[PDB]
């Protein structure tokens, strides 16, 4: 299964069904400071779901690499951001993290294989 191009597509559809997720709610679009004042003083580097999906569209990601980051930013901004371990917004990040590794892990596989299979010779 060695299509270099695959990844596109498979992340695209992964992107929908975190979106048909009810655990997406909070990551669907960049953080308001008006609710959250000091979000920014926590959070250098804000992230959510609807820019990894523009970047995609816009062919701004070389590999399923660069999209993983992005996407493992949103989980780790949560984790700063929380004033608790047990918070709403963070338990569901946390749920949302297990589904998307759960369906990245053959993504990535996938693409180091056929770009290993490239460089065969
Ligand atoms: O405002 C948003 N998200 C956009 C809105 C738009 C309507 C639904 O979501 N967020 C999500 C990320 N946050 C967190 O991870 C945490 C808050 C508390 C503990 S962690 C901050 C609040």
């Amino acid at each position: 299964s060695y299509d270099i191009q695959a990844w596109k597509k498979q992340c695209e559809e992964l992107l929908n069904l975190i979106f048909q997720c009810e655990d997406s709610e909070p990551f669907r679009q960049p953080v308001d400071l008006l609710e959250y004042p000091d979000y920014r003083d926590i959070i250098d580097t804000p992230m959510d779901f609807a820019t990894v999906r523009e970047t995609l569209e816009a062919g701004n990601y070389e590999s399923p690499m660069e999209l993983c980051k992005d996407v493992r930013l949103i989980f780790s901004n949560s984790k700063a951001y929380t004033p608790s371990k047990r918070s709403r917004i963070y338990s569901m990040s946390l749920r949302l993290s297990a589904f998307f590794e759960e369906h990245i892990s053959s993504v990535l596989s996938d693409y180091k294989s056929a770009l290993r299979f490239h460089k065969r010779n």
